[PDB]
């Protein structure tokens, strides 16, 4: 599994996608993932949710016309989800955030 800032990083630039390990929040739902049980682990084991569009509400993220988001969760492995996220933009701009979006810096 590539779940590591680095890794999601660098696999995003090569390839411009994730890593197969993600999968997207409604995926997960699908597949009988409550969030509240933090019971992704045993739906499906080995993956992160990932690729959900980032509205970007409070314009914390460099904007631009036909700009769109996409986040991803990092250093996930089993229970409740974390507060680490990668952001990455379509014209591949990547972002770190260690504490649910309150914050970003440059990554890539």
């Amino acid at each position: 599994v590539i779940n590591t800032f680095d890794g999601v990083a660098d696999y995003l630039q090569t390839y411009h996608k994730l890593p197969d390990n993600y999968i997207a929040k409604s995926e997960a739902q699908a597949l009988g993932w409550v969030a509240s049980k933090g019971n992704l682990a045993d739906v499906a084991p080995g993956k992160s949710i990932g690729g959900d569009i980032f509205s970007n509400r409070e314009g914390k993220l460099p904007g631009k016309s036909g700009r769109t988001w996409r986040e991803a969760d990092i250093n996930y492995t089993s229970g409740f989800r974390n507060s680490d996220r990668i952001l990455y933009s379509s014209d591949w701009l990547i972002y770190k955030t260690t504490d649910h979006y309150q914050t970003f810096t440059k990554i890539r």
